[PDB]
């Protein structure tokens, strides 16, 4: 269901900026930091922009006390536009070229992670203007095993190169708390190990992003979610200081997409309704986020009937929804996507030409 | 993109060595030449066949001045495309606009510029030219998934169009891309013979056009049929229709895939689990996203091309996990700078590369424009 002030907003919203449109709630994007934080306290949290770096979103996080998580040069140039001061940023993206490493220092940006050797002597040329995150994993794609994250901060140690800590990411949308508590009680026994083993102690650990939000089943409370996750944690010296990087847990549940109907057709049996978004816009993140949202319609009249939603592109790989029960619905009729925030804009392609959904930021 | 007006093999390593160097990587290198050829061999391998090429796969402005010079005509899908077109002096009779579902601008839009043809497939859409029936002729639109009518519902469209006061140009229908079997193009062309038949017996307006939509196929790393064998039974029941037909044809891939090569670079490598893993400054969020959206698989190979070949992954830049070119793939050992090339990288591919983590698209080349 939607509200009837809701109803009012997203159609207010059409007739001034037409459609399709992503409307981003900044009280939304307030309400699940402080969320968050609450949850987890005692952790300094970075949103990461990946899932949508818009500069509304920023700026609304910036206000909050935020801090930042960035993985290009591009998301260092956002910050930097609404003068998100650098020492609230780290750098997470594991493999980079000079070029991005330079980029964000010339920001003020200085930490940095690393996964492997070959990066981290990439860090020689810096090594008194940086502090490294290793990363670890214990999902084939970075991360170094425990086993090899003392070889680095060894090698980090005759290289001069300092190491502020360690990191790891356990997967986005993880339904799970438990395997956060595994990967927290894993990086304490390698922070243990290194030092007894002679080296630096580390005094930091980076929990990652992957705190989950409703789509179409619902998921724990974050306070219930982050129960056990505190309780991991509280084993760690108080002296080593906790990060996150949320993204979709922020910004997810912020956004309403809106589409319209710009045809439809009967097609054996079932009703088809040609949008004016789809697989190359909003709904990318069916493809890349393997995603599934909650749909509706304004219109909530009459018998429902088997309906197919698909997006505006040609292709045949562009559907939203295969088997869709929907009242009936005429040409210019909306159609409504909750949970629209994370890896959905973000992803969006220029196929055909379409233009993308205008995202519209509300209660800023 | 940019052009050069100005300046695998000895010469191709040489040329995209001197790009890397002048334009930085990752790179789509784009030869008109190719573009040229496909078009020449397609137009030979289908005489008589108007051959409108599709925008959607590579909507280059190269490509579509290349492609004008050439004798050729343009498929448009939205009022992007028309844009563009009308940007490059493209004359609007030498377009048709084929996407099935239009809002009312998308018509407008199309009419502003001076085209006329569209195409529809149900009479939900066929209403929407009422406003429009001085100006507009329609391809109705059959299908044999997402668009076209059956034959039945075909006849209903034209007999409610004539109704209605709305000319019908004739019949479309697009196979799929990809069809390595004529055949489907075959038994689509014999049932709109049928169709066009009924039409008279009915005593409607004879249809005078034939669209027979795009499809034909390329090679990536399996060999197909080439494209005069290919042709060959289509022609067969091509040449079984009334020569009074003017039969058109919507060419994307055929032409525009194998005129672009993509270079990428290594950003950094790890090994892991028993394998080199390469990330690259492009993957599935940019050139590579035809691996998604296209199903596909393109021919890959490295300059180096060398030694000891070792059991490698090349990762795209995104930190994300799906982000993965290629798994297993047993390459020579690279350094962090050095290239790794594809092949038939023309359609489907920065068409739908996307802006995540703000990573910059590859820069495309446009070589032997003029
Ligand atoms: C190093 C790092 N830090 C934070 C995030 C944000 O994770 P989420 O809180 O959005 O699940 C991510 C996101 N990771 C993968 C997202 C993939 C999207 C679905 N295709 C990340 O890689
Ligand atoms: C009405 C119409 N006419 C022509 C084309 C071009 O087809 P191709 O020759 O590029 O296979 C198309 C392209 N369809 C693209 C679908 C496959 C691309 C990968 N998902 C089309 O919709």
């Amino acid at each position: 269901v939607l509200s009837a002030e809701e109803i009012h907003l997203i159609e207010a919203s059409v007739e001034q900026f037409g459609a399709p449109l992503l409307l981003l709630d900044c009280d939304v994007i307030r309400q699940q930091y402080r969320a968050l934080k609450n949850a987890l306290p005692n952790v300094t949290l970075h949103y990461a922009l990946k899932p949508l770096p818009h500069p509304v979103v920023v700026r609304t996080l910036l206000a909050e006390g935020a801090s930042f998580d960035l993985a290009t040069t591009g998301e260092v140039e956002l910050v930097a536009s609404e003068g998100v001061p650098a020492d609230l940023t780290i750098h997470t993206h594991p493999i980079k070229r000079d070029a991005d490493i330079r980029d964000a220092l010339a920001y003020g940006c200085n930490v940095f992670v690393v996964d492997n050797l070959n990066e981290l002597e990439k860090f020689k040329a810096y090594r008194d203007d940086v502090e490294l995150l290793v990363r670890l994993s214990f999902s084939k794609k970075f991360g170094c095993s425990p086993e090899q994250a003392l070889v680095i901060i060894e090698t980090a140690k005759e290289w001069n190169i300092r190491i502020k800590g360690l990191s790891f990411h356990v997967g986005s949308q993880t339904t799970n708390p438990n395997k956060y508590v595994e990967a927290i009680h894993t990086c304490r026994h390698v922070m243990e190990q290194v030092v007894e083993r002679g080296l630096p102690a580390l005094s930091t650990l980076d929990i990652g992003g992957g705190f989950p939000v409703n789509y179409t089943q619902q998921v724990m409370p974050i306070d219930q979610f982050c129960a056990p996750i505190n309780e991991a944690l509280s084993l760690l010296p108080e002296t080593v200081h906790v990060l996150a990087e949320p993204g979709r847990f922020i910004c997810a549940p912020a956004v309403t997409s809106v589409a319209s109907v710009m045809g439809q057709a009967e097609r054996e049996g079932q009703i088809w309704y040609y949008l004016d978004d789809g697989i190359y816009g909003s709904f990318s993140g069916l493809m890349f986020d393997d995603a599934r949202y909650p749909l509706t319609t304004i219109k909530q009249g009459g018998e429902l009937i088997p309906s197919v939603l698909s997006g505006p592109t040609c292709d045949s790989v562009d559907v939203i929804a295969e088997n869709i029960l929907l009242p009936k619905l005429n040409n210019g009729d909306l159609v409504i996507g909750r949970t629209m925030g994370a890896y959905t804009s973000a992803t969006a392609t220029d196929f055909n030409f379409f233009k993308r959904a205008q995202t519209i930021a509300l209660n800023e």
